[PDB]
DNA sequence: GCTGCCGGCGGCTGGAGAATCCCGGTGCCGAGGCCGCTCAATTGGTCGTAGACAGCTCTAGCACCGCTTAAACGCAC
């Protein structure tokens, strides 16, 4: 998988199926994705506007 | 003396993962009516267990005295 061997993980515009677990879950976070607890915090990233509806 | 310095400290945050409530449908089983019959109630006689009274007399309590040893006291460790 192009996407593992980058050692990346997939997007959601891969062609990884829909339950590929080489996926990624989305921020659930509730105060605010910010702080050193929300994964998608640790993970550098920004919680998209698709999955981190909290 | 004080400079970092470093470690710990407790205090808090908030994620997370399970336990809690609610509701919406659903049956099978408590619950109730039914018929009946057999065993429980009614009547009636008895004689004997069981209650009395009147009993004897054994023995369980009270005491007393004198004994002694087991109890009580303390005591280093």
């Amino acid at each position: 998988c192009p996407c593992v061997i980058a050692q990346n993980f997939c997007e959601k515009f891969c062609q990884c199926s829909s339950e590929c677990q080489n996926r990624f879950p989305g921020c659930r976070c509730k105060a605010q994705c910010n702080t050193k607890q929300c994964p998608c915090y640790l993970a550098v990233r920004e919680c998209d506007p698709d999955l981190c509806l909290t």
